[PDB]
């Protein structure tokens, strides 16, 4: 038994609700709150930039010196790093993003990441404005994460076709 709350349930292991991902991370304080990075971890838009905001840039300090150690992240990769006021850590994920032409089969190994956590919120990967289909992203996270994963959609009108739309 967990904390999470108004989740449908799409399989064994995967969890879906319509839910701002800020908001749902500072009620439930998960073990793991997934973010929607970039190699550079500039986190300034989309899920990134929200979450980022809700720290009060003390997630984008942290992940400057991440960077300025460590170098870019990999197209398809991730860290772990705090989750500050949302969550005891965050995993900082990098999904292809198509309006930069990256290889949608990433979205897969983005996905892998997931596997190595037992339980996760998360927003879809590739979706907003990584450009990819929601609906295709949805699809791949079903098919490749095998751990617990409450996804957080926040436009209501996506939430619904997502849902009336999984096979
Ligand atoms: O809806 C979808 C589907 C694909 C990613 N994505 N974006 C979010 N997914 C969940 N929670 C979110 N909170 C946000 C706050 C913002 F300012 C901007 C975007 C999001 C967001």
């Amino acid at each position: 038994v967990n904390s999470f709350s108004g989740y449908l349930k799409l399989t064994d292991n995967v969890y879906i609700k319509n839910a701002d991902i800020v908001e749902e991370a500072k009620k439930v304080k998960p073990t793991v709150v997934v973010n929607a990075a970039n190699v550079y971890l500039k986190h300034g838009g989309g899920v990134a930039g929200a979450l980022n905001k809700a720290t009060n840039n003390a997630m984008q300090v942290e992940s400057d010196d991440y960077i300025a150690t460590n170098g870019p992240l990999k197209v398809g990769g991730s860290c772990v790093l705090s989750g500050h006021n949302l969550a005891k850590h965050c995993l900082h994920v990098v999904g292809p993003n198509v309006n930069k032409g990256e290889d949608i089969q990433l979205l897969k190994s983005a996905y892998e990441n997931f596997n190595q956590h037992e339980v996760l919120l998360a927003p879809l990967l590739s979706a907003g404005i990584f450009g990819a289909d929601p609906i295709h992203s949805l699809r791949v996270c079903v098919d490749t994460v095998r751990t617990n994963v409450y996804l957080a959609v926040f436009d209501k009108n996506l939430y619904d076709k997502l849902v009336s739309s999984f096979l």
